[PDB]
Parts: C-alpha cells; structure tokens; sequence
C-alpha cells in the first residue's frame, strides 16, 4: 500500500458562542465516541489526539452586543487562543502531517485560520458550506458570530470592519484571490456583493448542478491552487451536506450535497497531497433524534476519512495472508493429490 | 440587482374532490403558513393575496357516479368557477404579472387552464407529475378526477370523452403539441397510449437519467416553446419530487425528482421570461408526521421562490451600506493614522 | 406491446445462518406481501411461484467453528440444497424464463451460482453490493458466510480455501474474468488484494461518481458479456442502494446508489434478453422502523419490477378501449351534430 499522510493530529474545538443553539460544544466529543480513531488507525494512519483548546466562554454583563454582534470579546479572545495553540501544531510539524479540527460552530475559523496563516502564509482556503459566512458586522441581521468568521481575515473587506480595541491581534491574513467556496445556496445580500466586488472564488449548488462536482473541485482548485504550491486550509461546514444526509446541525438548507459529492471534494483535496488543515463545523448533537445524531454522526466519519486519505476503491493489506505458511491444507492442494 | 418578475398574483384553490384523501384543501394554508411571502418581499418582490378560489362541493346525493367519475358535477362546477376567476386575473395583468397558484389536488387544472387560455390562447403547457394525468373517463381505473384533468383539455382526445351537459362549458383548449410531461414514472396503460399517439412530448425519469435534467428542461422548452414566443402555464405536481423530499402527498412514488433537478426545471422555466402561470398542486398536511409536513412545506416553499426568481447564486443588496457614512472608524481607518 | 421475458420463476431463499442479525428468513414473504405479483401480472407476465427452499439449519452443537467460520456445516448441506433446486427449474425452462429469487442473506449465493452454472456453464455474474462479499475463511475478521459466498467459487482463490471434507462437493465454477462488481465501498483488504490480483471487473462508488452510471454498466457488461452471448446471473444485495432508500438490511453503508441508479442497472441488464437469474439479498423486515420497513420493501419491488422488463416509460395496453364500439356520445360526436 501507499499513503500521502501517514500521521495526523486530532484537535477539538467546543465553540458554541458564535450562534444561539447550544450543542456544538458536544462536536468533538460525537466525533470522539465514534469509531473515527479505530478506522483511521486500520487504514495505516497514526493519529494523535491533541486534547481539545478551551474556549474562553465571558459572563454575559462581561460581554455586551458591540455594533450588533453577540458575544464579539469571547470571540476575540476565544480567536487569539485559537490562533496560538494552532500555530504551536502546526509549527511543531513543518509527506506533511494533516490537522484534523473537530468544532464547534464556524466561528473558530477565524482563529484556525490566522494560526494556521502564521505557520504558512502562503496558505489558500476551500470554504464548504451553505452560506458565505462573510459577513461584515454593520451587515449582519442576526449577530452571531458564525455568519461572519471569514469578514475579519479578508484584506479588501478590512474598510468594512468596524475597530475595536480587542480586536487588533486579529490581523487580516487572507487575499480575497485565496479563497473558494463550494455549496452555497443561502447566501445574504451585502455577501453577495463582496463576494462578487473582490472576485471570491465561489461554485454554488446551482454550479454543482449545471458543471458536476468534478468540475467544480477542479475548477475551484485551479482558482486558488493552479500549480499545487500552496498548502490548503480545507474549511468544511456540514451544513454543506443535504439535511437528509446531516440533519443535526443549527442552520439545514435543502438541496444541499449528497455525501458521494461532499466524498468527492474531500478525496480530491487528500489526493493533492496538499492538505494542510481540515476542520469540520457545526456538529450540534442536541438537534433532533437520536437517528438524526447518528446519521450526521456517520456522514461527519465518512467526511473525515476521506481527508485522511481513504479509498472507497478499496485499500492494500499491509501483509498477505498465504494458507500454506499456516500449515493449513487448501481445497486446490487436496484435489492435486 | 435586477428582476424579470418585479410582482406576483397569489391564489389558493382548495380543491379536494379530485381524490378520496382528506387534507388537500389545507394546501394553501400550508404555504400562507410559511415564510414564503416574506422571503419572496426580501426578493424584492411584490406578492399580492388575491384570497382563495371556493370550489363547489356537492353533497354526495347531488353527485351520483357517472361513467365511473367520482364527484363529476363537483368537477364542472368547480371548473367553470376557477377558469372565470383565473381569466380575470390574467387579463387585469394583460415583465408581466405571474400567478402563483397553490393547490388542492390537480383536478383543479381543468379550470386554472382554461381561463389561462382564455386570455392567453396561445399558451403551452408544462406538466411536471409521476403521472400523466390525463386518463379518459372510461378508462379510468379510480374513477378520480385528479387523475383526468389533462384529458378535458386536449383536442386529440375529445372522441374518447363521454358527452355530458354540464361538461359542455368546458371547452378544449390545448393542442398535444401544446404539453410536455417531466417527471413521470407511474403511466397508466391507455395514457401511455394516448401520450406516444398525439405526440405529446415527454421526459420520464428514465429520461432524466439517461439524459440528464439540464438536457430535459432544453428539450421540453425545444418541443413547445422554441423561441420563447408563447406563454407558459407551468403545472407542478408535489409528488414529482422524490418521497424523501416531499412525503406529504396522496400518491407519491418514488425513484422521483431531487429537490436540486425541480429547482433547475423552475430556474429554468423562470429565465425564459415567459412565466405566466405556475402551479402547485397535492400538498397534503394531513399525511405524514408533522416532520414530514414540514420536510414538503420546505420543498414547495423552495420550488415557488424558484418559479419568482430566487437565485441560488445570490441577489444584490437594493442599497449598499458604507461604514463611513455611518460616522463610524473602520479597521482600515484605525491603521491608516 | 413487446416483451423480451413473457413469463418468470419465483424462489424464495429464507437463509439465516449468514449473519447473526435474525430477520432475513423474513426476506420472501415481505416481497410476497407486497403487490409485487400483482404489478408483474398487470405488465403481462405470467408469474409462477416456485414456493421456498427450506434452509438447513443446524443445532449448535452440530455446527462448530471450523477456521473461524460460523454455521459453516450449515452453509455446506444448505449450499448443496440450493444447487440441487436451482438446477433442476434452469434444466426445467432450458425468450427465456428468468428466476426470480428473495433471500434471505447473502451466503445462499453460492448454491444460487453453483445450481445455475450446473445448467448454463458459460453464465457470467453481476454482484451489486456495498460488499465483496468475497472474503476467503482465514481472511474472514467476522466469521459470517455471507461475507465469503464468492470466495468458494472462484477457481483463481482455490488455494485460499482450507480443505473440508463436507466442502467437495461445492466445486468452483467460476473465473474470475466472469465476475463483475457494482457499487462497492466497504471493502476488506484482504478482498481488494484478490479482486486486484486475479483481474476481477470492479466499479466502485467512486466510479460511478467520476464515470456516471450509465458508463459503469456499459462498461460491467463489456468485462463480462461483451457480445451478450452469456446468460447473467444478477446478484443484487439490497445494501448496494443507500441506507435512506433502504434502511432494513444488516450492514447498510452511507453514500449507495440512489433507486435511479440501481433501476438503471436492472433495466439495463433486463434489455440485454439474458438474464437468467435475479437474486435479491440481505432484505430484513425485522430491522428498522415500520415505515423502514415500508421503504425497503417498495425498493425491492421496484427493482425487481425492473429487472423483469418494468419500464418507467409506460407500458402499451394490450387492446384499446374505443368509445363508439361501447355505444357511448363521445364530446366530439356531439357537435358534429
Ligand atoms: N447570514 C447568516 C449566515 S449563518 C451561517 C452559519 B454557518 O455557515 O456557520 O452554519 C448569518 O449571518 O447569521
Ligand atoms: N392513474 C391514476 C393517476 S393518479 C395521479 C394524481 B396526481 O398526479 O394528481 O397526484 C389515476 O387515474 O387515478
Ligand atoms: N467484510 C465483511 C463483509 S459483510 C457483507 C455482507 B453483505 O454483502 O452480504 O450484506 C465480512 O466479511 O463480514
Ligand atoms: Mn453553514
Ligand atoms: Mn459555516
Ligand atoms: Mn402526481
Ligand atoms: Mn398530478
Ligand atoms: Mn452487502
Ligand atoms: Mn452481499
């Protein structure tokens, strides 16, 4: 057999203060009570678990609403935190070492982002998901945090972010040309414009439908990736996937990905040999049955091994199995007798 | 941004005579329910409620079976109410003015139909249904007239249908090179007869497989409406669409449409301009869990928005915020001193 | 109309003794429950019920572990039970009539292959399923016959099999250049190492994702029955669809043919006019919930509709109803007056 990875890192991030529906801090533990470790483990892979980073979670009169947003000073602190600890993995292992994230609602990519960024700069990112989750505080109808972790990294978007003292640590690290979105179908409107101002890469259910999600991998690595040069932040909110496939998560948009097209995008970013960061979001075990848990529970499994490297085509044994060195009598050596 | 549609006519037609299950006239109620008229106003549309059509609903002494019809008089009456109401409509909005119609089972096309033609008579059809619909009387085998609405419509088959007096009002409108079936899986025999005999166009699901939606929509466009010269009266059955998507709905059969593929059928027929009435027949609320109600509320929800524009791809934003404007200092301001 | 199969054979196959999970011996009476024999009739097709073999189901004491294997002196006087039934209804019917077989779980296909190739040596075989099902005794982590049925067939794996005195008489019919694989994605090692080594035709997942699948069984049938000059037997395990289409079976895995996909292939094979046996396996109506059940079984029946010569483009009805012949006023009749 051959492996691009054959080690990886396991870090969980229980963020559950970029968005009302508590749950998402139980993400990586659903992840963790899975089978996940002993099947990444038979298919070669050495995976160490590097514990989970705790969240830094502010009392409420801590934390008043600033310019709209909830929350925003555990965000912030919460993102540096993040940052650091990130950093420190990805500098410790720099054939690479892949980190798998576990969260948590998306509003830790901010800080998994900007860490990952200080280790390698030269970084692109592939954004799954149903929403953009780029907007800008002023813009945001809700204030939740996770609608708007992309915003604070995006250079050309730093004139409509507004200055707070708490968030000077959080530096931009991203060009617009450096990021693809694939999945949406929820976008808001002040998003769209940025989206489509700065020249953001982005493939939408509707390319999905009319290109095929071949093309559209294709086409989205070739707009932030041409050459394989660049090491990849692969941003996977499960959302992206189709309700009937992951139920369990805050905010389900029909007509989504089926799980053999959100297979194809984690196959095909694994089999660059590029990928630097995967981070999953969203996981929120507290929404619906224990059969919906379940369901997105296993969708978030097949998800995760496909970045690791795992072939629906079938995997090598590591040492054949031959019946005679046992000793043992076969059927083809009992009739040349 | 900008709209090939910037208003739209709403009518609920309670119809539940077409078929012996009870709950189709609850269909209406289960879109006003939702929050498909304030999405469709973010669109930056102007929906109006132009209230419900009341069928007529014989009793059961008045109707007696005739030529196996189940609630045939019902069916005139109905008919003929819904066709004056429907040429009403469109001749008052004579960048049109779409009408939105919400079912009710599909019987109520007869009516919807005929008045569209009576305004429109150069109109085409665009059925999208798992069946045909279009079953002459006697060779009905349920004797449902949900199952027969085409039938009454279609010149080619007018030496097929019984004679009746009150039936005399309702007169055949359509030429077979007027339809084009999507969707179908569930023919009857005689309708399959009928369909290959008048070469009436249509794309079963084998079709959709085969051919794939994108190809179908292209050709049903092709066969009735090849310079987009003719309006269309765009009839969607909810059972079209996959079980898994929309359980709620008297005969559902599956192996049916995605959600995406009757998203891309509505895009599609939306674009051409010519959207001149859609819709929505055989919702059901009283079938299925109330998890299933609300899975096919969602579905149809989507499938309307679609046929008034909606792109999955975004809308711009009418006004576009500036932070500066605003008075307030920006995280780009802040640097630049 | 036109029929390739104008009459079929019904077995069913209750074989439990594959796999721990009680329920399969339930397989041929939930598809005798359905409307399974009605539909095939209204299609034309006079359906025979062969009535059901009785499985031999040895006390545990009788039945030991032999390497690893469990119940494995029940798979071999079952095996040879299966063979000797099969034979004589091929020999029976030797415009073919095709068997129609329901298991029961999947171990009973070696007799199934073994009775059939007694009768038509030159056969080539289509095994649909999430599995290989083709793990040789001393490879085998589970111990479960309907994870080996292939194995013990195959001539090329011959020298895998251990010696057993009650094994003579199942002798290997097969070569490995007969075999062709749809669906897989939940393959053992050990398997992939055999199916590489000895050349076997295999479409995974993955396959039918990059290729479509339409590709994939054009492109089965050329590795296996290029000129369609061999008879096919068509094994089908119901865990090849996806778990959401059907949930009743004992290992389903995420991310399967849709029921499109899978009727596409039934379909396809059905109009090469050589399909000599159906098997439908690993149907267990004791798993899942009530509307699980319900799901599962409609996707057997559809399947099975399919593979006898069902077409979702309708059917012609085999004499046409005229209106004047019954004496009735047609609508046009009428106004000619
Ligand atoms: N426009 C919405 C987007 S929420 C999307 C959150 B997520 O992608 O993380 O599930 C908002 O600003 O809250
Ligand atoms: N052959 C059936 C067709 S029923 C289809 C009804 B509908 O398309 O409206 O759900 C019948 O005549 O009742
Ligand atoms: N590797 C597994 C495969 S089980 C597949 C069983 B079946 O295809 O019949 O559902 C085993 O040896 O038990
Ligand atoms: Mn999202
Ligand atoms: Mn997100
Ligand atoms: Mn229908
Ligand atoms: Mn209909
Ligand atoms: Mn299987
Ligand atoms: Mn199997």
């Amino acid at each position: 057999p051959k492996l691009l990875y054959t080690s990886a890192n396991f870090l969980g991030i229980p963020t559950n203060r970029g968005q009302p529906k508590i749950g998402t801090y139980q993400g990586p533990e659903l992840i963790r009570k899975s089978n996940f470790f002993q099947l990444v483990a038979e298919d070669g892979i050495q995976l160490t678990d590097c514990g989970d980073i705790i969240p830094v979670e502010l009392n409420e009169a801590e934390d008043p609403q600033r310019f709209g947003m909830k929350w925003s000073r555990s965000f912030s602190l919460t993102t540096l935190r993040i940052a650091e600890r990130v950093e420190e993995l990805m500098k410790q292992s720099n054939k690479s070492t892949p980190l798998v994230i576990v969260g948590g609602d998306h509003s830790m990519a901010t800080g998994t982002i900007l860490g990952h960024a200080e280790a390698k700069p030269d970084l692109c990112v592939l954004w799954i998901d149903a929403h953009g989750d780029i907007n800008t505080p002023l813009n945001s109808a809700s204030g939740n945090m996770h609608g708007m972790p992309l915003s604070f990294l995006v250079k050309e978007l730093q004139d409509q972010i507004p200055w707070l003292d708490d968030f000077e640590g959080i530096k931009p690290c991203l060009n617009a040309s450096n990021i693809a979105y694939i999945g949406l179908r929820d976008l808001d409107a002040h998003e769209t414009h940025d989206i489509r101002k700065h020249g953001i890469a982005y493939f939408t259910m509707l390319d999905v439908d009319r290109m095929g999600i071949e093309a559209v991998i294709k086409e989205a690595l070739l707009a932030v990736n041409p050459r394989l040069e660049k090491a990849i932040h692969l941003s996977f909110d499960i959302d992206a996937l189709d309700p009937l496939v992951a139920p369990s998560t805050g905010t389900a948009v029909p007509g989504g990905l089926t799980l053999r097209e959100g297979l194809r995008i984690c196959e095909e970013v694994s089999a660059t040999g590029k990928l630097s960061v995967v981070e999953l979001a969203e996981l929120n075990p507290l929404l619906g049955s224990q059969e919906d848990v379940l369901k997105t529970q296993s969708s978030a499994v097949h998800i995760l091994r496909a970045c690791l490297g795992h072939c629906r085509s079938g995997h090598l044994p590591f040492k054949v199995r031959n019946l005679t060195d046992q000793g043992i009598m076969s059927r083809a050596a009992h009739m040349q007798t």
